[PDB]
């Protein structure tokens, strides 16, 4: 898995609170998320997933941003492994724009596991 760098961390902070603030995210939710309890996430908890998404540059209006994606994820997971996910990932949709983010990263979680 990732191993993110000290650069890395510092932007998912950064994202993290954007999110939190943007999504309107409450201060239970937040901690669930900063803990990584995303089981049976409530509405706001995907919202801000999408978010986060969103603010990293791999998701924009529901479409995955493939290079970025691809940027982010080949050098650890592997470039065809990645493309791979992507091309059995980057079309789902959900019911609104929170529960199609939330779906797509389900899907990469799930071929994550797949490895
Ligand atoms: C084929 C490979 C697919 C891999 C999918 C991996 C999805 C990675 C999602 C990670 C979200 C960011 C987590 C931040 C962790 C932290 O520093 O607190
Ligand atoms: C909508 C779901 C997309 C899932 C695949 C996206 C893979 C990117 C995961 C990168 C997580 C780490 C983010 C580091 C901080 C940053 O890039 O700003």
């Amino acid at each position: 898995h990732l191993e993110l760098t000290e650069e890395q961390k510092a932007k998912v902070k950064v994202h993290f609170d954007e999110c939190v603030k943007q999504e309107k995210v409450s201060e239970e939710e937040a901690t669930k998320l900063r803990n990584k309890d995303y089981a049976n996430p409530t509405p706001a908890m995907k919202c801000f997933g999408t978010c986060f998404f969103e603010k990293i540059g791999t998701l924009k209006d529901g479409v995955v941003q493939e290079a970025v994606v691809l940027e982010k994820l080949s050098p650890h997971f592997g470039e065809e492994k990645v493309k791979a996910a992507l091309d059995k990932c980057k079309n789902i949709k959900g019911a609104d724009r929170c529960d199609t983010g939330f779906k797509i990263f389900e899907c990469f979680e799930k071929a994550k596991d797949e490895l």
